[PDB]
């Protein structure tokens, strides 16, 4: 395991497609929102 983010700008990314186009960076930045656990 390890799913752990470190910022609060995920809610905006989650609705911005960050879990599909920018996921490459959200994977370790905010896996809690996009669910990259």
């Amino acid at each position: 395991y390890g799913c752990l983010d470190r910022i609060f700008v995920c809610t905006s990314w989650a609705r911005k497609g960050f879990c599909d186009v920018r996921q490459r960076l959200m994977k370790r930045l905010c896996p809690r929102s996009c669910d990259f656990c």
